[PDB]
């Protein structure tokens, strides 16, 4: 997808952080 390649199992929780 967009932020992570999977799905949603990366990091998680926004893009970054402070943005």
């Amino acid at each position: 997808c967009r932020k992570a390649g999977v799905g949603q199992s990366w990091k998680e929780n926004s893009p970054l952080n402070v943005s």
